[PDB]
């Protein structure tokens, strides 16, 4: 079956193990301490070097993109069709751009760079809103009218921001009630109110 | 057909550009200027601001992961399987992670940051290295027996490294012999000595 391990921190995993819970899917968590990494082997046992690292019976991955891929790709997260599997990828290369300067505010200069951040901030959550806006008027999903791993890995950043700035999304009206519409799914809900959840911090070094 | 819409450099476009030349693929450049791109309407109508744009039909995309993931998979270049795929998907992401570095020592910091740049390299490469030597003692691809789009974007990421670290594949027996094995295959040799390829700068700022 499937297995996380990581660190204990929502991070990178957040939105794979979003999807996996909606998606009624059972994994195992495997937590990585500071002493473990810092230790040595695990690391270098890993083929980049970092977490996540994805075990799916003998198949071992690494990548938090490449699990989201591979779900998606398994449990049928991918678009109807090859045109949408396009569009997947093209919002999630966007969602990763994004949490890309996220990580690199939250852990190079939060301090400093907070400021900026959040005044380009708007310019930088447009094209989603966009995206949206050309899909069903946004009442669906990001792309098509069935869900997929992009949904998950975005609706990740959108959450991620409103706890960094607060009322970001007052500003984008599709973006706002798409997460709530799908914070609200059943399965996604109780896993999102869960301790298991709940009680990890968003990062590693404490802020958010 | 195909339109790939960029600057004037091989870029992000380099790996995209060799998959389609390699494949008996016929494509048309629109080259975008400064001029033109500091205008501001062309970068405002791009998604996330940015080129590549690439257009397939009345299918358009953004993002150069994006454009080699749909080639990949219109084309055949996915894999065998979904287990392949997903590996596909990790080199490809590992290839990212690297190319990410290029670009922010090339435009970013060249000067000061290019020697410890190079001193970090052979641990960059180490992995790609003992993917190869994982997969048929590294003589046939990266993932698989057959050639993948992942393919293509490494032995990008590996001529450009050349170019800014020559010799930087020495101790590295496969990934020497993978460049020269790929770089040979008729349809890419001929690309790559084309002045098409030749004579456009690997980046935009004139550093390499
Ligand atoms: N591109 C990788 C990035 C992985 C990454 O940045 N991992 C970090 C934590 S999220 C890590 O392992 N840090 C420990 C280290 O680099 O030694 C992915 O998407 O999974
Ligand atoms: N993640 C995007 C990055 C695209 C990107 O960085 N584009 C640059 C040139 S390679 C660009 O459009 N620069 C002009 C601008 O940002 O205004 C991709 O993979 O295509």
């Amino acid at each position: 079956p499937y297995t996380v391990v990581y660190f204990p921190v929502r991070g990178r995993c957040a939105a794979l193990r979003m999807l996996l819970a909606d998606q009624g899917q059972s994994w195992k968590e495997e937590v990585v301490t500071v002493e473990t990494w810092q230790e040595g082997s695990l690391k270098a046992s890993c083929l980049y070097g970092q977490l996540p690292k994805f075990q799916d019976g003998d198949l071992t991955l690494y990548q938090s993109n490449t699990i989201l891929r591979h779900l998606g790709r398994t449990l049928g997260l991918y678009g109807k069709d090859q045109q949408e599997a396009a569009l997947v990828d093209m919002v999630n290369d966007g969602v990763e751009d994004l949490r890309c300067k996220y990580i690199s505010l939250i852990y190079t200069n939060y301090e400093a760079g907070k400021d900026d951040y959040v005044k380009a901030l708007p310019g930088q959550l447009k094209p989603f809103e966009t995206l949206l806006s050309q899909n069903q008027g946004g009442k669906t999903f990001i792309v098509g009218d069935q869900i997929s791993f992009a949904d998950y890995n975005l609706l990740d950043l959108l959450l991620i921001h409103e706890v960094l700035a607060p009322g970001c999304l007052d500003a984008f009206p599709l973006l706002s009630a798409y997460v709530g519409r799908l914070s609200a799914r059943p399965k996604l809900k109780a896993f999102l109110a869960s301790p298991e959840y709940v009680n990890l911090p968003i990062n590693g070094n404490g802020k958010q």
